[PDB]
């Protein structure tokens, strides 16, 4: 009777073995944009992925994550809010059944289709089962997906789900550039938040874009097809893979922009 999104073991239930579910600085969050505060002595952020070595894609029976090579400085976050330098571990999204949902933070309480979450690792604490005990050990950008037009760079993920499709899963993944589903502008918003899967470790200081990226219906349609189950279990749809707005608390959301 492990955690899920299901009505029995979905987010309502996680803080009977994860008691931090009730914590502090919980993730993901409403961004209500008039009560965020511009933040002139924010930097720019600076995403530098042109080494990035994709490796694999799994199906973790929760989602999917592309994983990268981690083992040196070839795809880093820095600036913005950060002090030092934060490595790529994975990225990885959550979606939902309708184009209505599937985000986790709202902005304005607007749910957008998905969120795409690329995980980094604050290199001082030496790999990413430190850092996550750590309260600024992981970095996470989160970016929005609306449905409109193709993200073209998506479209290298989205052909290989067939081979991923129940949990368990691996394919070989090997030179996907994830500079391709970046939006135009790196205007964010910051705040002190957790994991927002169990865990649930209070260790991230989310980057979240204002800037969503457009995917095709076509598109997160296929992240639909894939499975909650194992192979030869009976099959469960992957959809709403999302844990709603937690209480903000006493945090302050700090905006880059005007
Ligand atoms: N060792 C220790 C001592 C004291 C307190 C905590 C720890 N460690 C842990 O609690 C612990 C650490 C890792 C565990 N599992 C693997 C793991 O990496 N899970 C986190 C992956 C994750 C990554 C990203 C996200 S998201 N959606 O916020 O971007 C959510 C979840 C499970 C437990
Ligand atoms: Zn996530």
């Amino acid at each position: 009777h492990h955690w899920g999104y299901g009505k029995h073991n979905g987010p309502e239930h996680w803080h009977k073995d994860f008691p931090i579910a009730k914590g502090e600085r919980q993730s993901p969050v409403d961004i209500d944009t008039h009560t965020a505060k511009y933040d002139p002595s924010l930097k720019p952020l600076s995403v530098s992925y042109d080494q990035a070595t994709s490796l694999r894609i799994l199906n973790n029976g929760h989602a999917f994550n592309v994983e990268f090579d981690d083992s040196q400085d070839k795809a880093v976050l820095k600036g913005g809010p950060l002090d030092g330098t934060y490595r790529l571990i994975q990225f990885h999204f959550h979606w939902g059944s309708l184009d209505g949902q599937g985000s986790e933070h709202t902005v304005d309480k607007k749910k957008y289709a998905a969120e795409l979450h690329l995980v980094h690792w604050n290199t001082k604490y030496g790999d990413f089962g430190k850092a996550v005990q750590q309260p600024d050990g992981l970095a996470v950008l989160g970016i929005f997906l609306k449905v409109g037009s193709a993200k073209p760079g998506l479209q290298k993920v989205v052909d290989v789900l067939d081979s991923i499709k129940t949990k368990g899963k691996s394919a070989d993944f090997t030179n996907f550039d994830p500079r391709g589903l970046l939006p135009e502008s790196l205007d964010y918003w910051t705040y002190p938040g957790s994991l927002t899967t169990p865990p649930l470790l209070e260790c991230v200081t989310w980057i979240v874009l204002k800037e969503p990226i457009s995917v095709s219906s076509e598109q997160v349609l296929k992240f639909r097809k894939l499975n909650f189950n194992g192979e030869g279990e009976p099959e469960e749809l992957m959809v709403d893979n999302w844990r709603p707005a937690q209480p903000l608390k006493n945090r302050q959301i700090k905006a880059s922009f005007k």
